[PDB]
């Protein structure tokens, strides 16, 4: 996206380019270390697999879509 720069999808900092800092990128947006983590627990994601799941960011005991059955979590 050439039209303008950003910082930090979690803070707005701007990421010290490619200085040595540890960060990640997804969906070219920009990640730093101790701001990748489950939006439901706050844990970090840096080493464990992450899941995706309606363009949110959740750890995989949150993200378990489990099908178990199709009443159960709704209003009933
Ligand atoms: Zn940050
Ligand atoms: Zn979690």
């Amino acid at each position: 996206g050439s039209s303008g720069s950003s910082g930090c999808v979690a803070c707005s900092k701007p990421i010290s380019g490619l200085t040595g800092a540890k960060f990640i990128c997804f969906q070219d947006s920009q990640w730093h270390s101790e701001c990748f983590n489950c939006g439901k627990c706050s844990v970090s994601l840096v080493g464990k697999g992450f899941l995706t799941q309606n363009k949110e960011i959740f750890c995989q005991k949150c993200g378990s879509g489990m099908d178990t059955d199709i009443s159960g979590p709704s209003s009933g």
